[PDB]
């Protein structure tokens, strides 16, 4: 029993984090075999930062210019490239505690853990989804750049993410590890404004399933309603569309419960309309959309209570 | 910016999870050295739960009947002892990924990272509290016994807690790495409860300043309280008492921020009386309080490890 905001073990990560400096700049790279995957705005100023020209930047530095620590031992650059908003350092050494990873790009509503870190050293681990605003509500301070996100699904590191900046509303934007941003951001100091957050409903029925496993079944109700009438009033809650392939993949949890997805989602409307009323799901007086179908069936028990 | 419930890299407990199995029961061990420790209750069957007699048990087996698994490598246990509820299998290997550790007794209202495991395998690692009842709300399954609660403080791993068993009510019960119990459990199948729980106080206070430094006001005002008048007022809402301890354990946070302590008692006051009106403070409508005032200088701060 229990249900807490579960982040995967970090070791696999904190093995492969070391710290990139290029003149004043230091930030956190991905050493993986002999390649150091860091923010390519470790080459810029911050007066650069405005409107910068990577590769005139770029152009502009050697291998020695660039100084990778992992630890206290210096690792050598023999190469240097960018791919998108991604450096990739190419070192003389490979690293010899690389696991087996992979890089996935995740889309909205898709959770991860953090590792977070300043001056290549790990600082803290935690769980967050990419919102589906393409932002992760993640903490983090200046030199966290360079920190990932990740999964540790059979014993494999799927890194999907690596943080670049912090957005004016203190949420934050990045990569995926191949530099190719999530949303519609850039790596400039420029007019950004996250787009207007919406609540990722296939999370919060999913969450609702954990409940009902974990024994609360408080908030459920004898109707249910239509895919598109769910719609139409979740859309009014700023609630995410529900699709039907949301439907599909929370069909392993409404078996194991006994709870149709289209009767969770009446109840996920009534819950919407009342407010809980004093009363808490899973420790929590909010409706929770930081859990996927596939977090709750990972953690969750598979007999329910 | 951002504010996350985070544990401490697990990168260094990893690599001391093994899986102890004697008979039928699989449970999780710690390799330390030459040692691994882990609950005693792995000795016995489920009839023997209801009164077992751990010496008796214990006498009746052999250092062979105990099957130590560390990854696919199987370590020979060389010597068993007890000391309290754990049992301490002396192994003939020494583990290579010893990290610099110490056992430590925690106080509730501490907070630490526990690293759930399964089978010796490291599942997920999450952030909780001792709660003043000496139980912690945990996520665990069947399995789960003997993964481990610990800090870091600096580059000393500070292993708190051994899982044990799960109370009625779906909390937690463990030992120190002493196996001494937290709290009035016993390791034995018969009736057992939770005590009634309150809050942690200097843990909410320590998560309003949190609130505060993350640019959330709206609670604050013009007003302070004498010590005495807020415990009186933190005995009404189940609110452990507030010490001058705490009130100087606050010290840092009350002057990073500008609110004294009685002043931000004067805001918790009003968040208890009246309520939080539909508000949310750091994501959440109920106060927060398993953070310390030392997770909040860590994480506002950024230290690593
Ligand atoms: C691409 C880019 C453009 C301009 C500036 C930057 C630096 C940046 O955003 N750094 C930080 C990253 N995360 C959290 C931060 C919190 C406080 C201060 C700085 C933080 C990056
Ligand atoms: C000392 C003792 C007495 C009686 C029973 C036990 C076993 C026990 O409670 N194990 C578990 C621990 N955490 C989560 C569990 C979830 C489901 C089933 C078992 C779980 C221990
Ligand atoms: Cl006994």
């Amino acid at each position: 029993s229990g249900f807490r905001k579960m982040a995967f073990p970090s070791g696999k990560v904190e093995g492969c984090m070391v710290q990139v400096t290029c003149g004043t700049t230091t930030l956190n790279g991905l050493w993986l075999d002999d390649v150091v995957y860091c923010p390519r705005h470790v080459i810029c100023t911050s007066e650069d930062m405005l409107n910068p020209n990577y590769e005139d930047l770029l152009i502009r530095k050697s291998n020695h210019n660039f100084l990778v620590q992992a630890g206290n031992v210096q690792l050598r650059v023999i190469g240097h490239s960018m791919q998108n908003c991604v450096l990739k350092l190419k070192v003389d050494t490979a690293n010899p505690k690389t696991p087996k990873y992979k890089f996935v790009r995740i889309q909205p509503g898709q959770t991860f853990s953090v590792l977070a870190c300043y001056n290549g050293s790990p600082s803290g681990v935690y769980q967050c989804a990419m919102r589906p605003n393409f932002t992760i509500k993640g903490s983090f301070l200046n030199g966290s750049c360079g920190s990932v996100g990740f999964n540790i699904d059979y014993d494999c590191v799927s890194f999907c993410y690596m943080h670049h900046m912090e957005l004016p509303t203190g949420v934050h934007a990045g990569t995926d590890l191949e530099g190719n941003f999530y949303g519609p951001f850039v790596d400039r100091q420029t007019a950004q404004a996250a787009g207007t957050d919406t609540t990722i409903t296939v999370n919060v029925l999913a969450w609702l399933y954990a409940a009902v496993i974990n024994g609360d079944r408080w908030f459920l109700n004898r109707f249910t309603t239509t895919l598109n009438d769910f719609n139409l009033v979740a859309m009014k809650y700023n609630y995410e569309p529900l699709t039907q392939d949301h439907v599909d993949i929370l069909g392993p949890l409404s078996a194991q419960t006994g709870i149709a997805v289209l009767d969770m989602c009446a109840s996920l409307k009534e819950l919407l309309q009342n407010g809980m009323n004093g009363r808490t799901i899973l420790g929590s007086a909010l409706l929770e959309d930081e859990f996927t179908p596939f977090d709750v069936v990972r953690q969750c028990s598979g007999v329910t209570f």
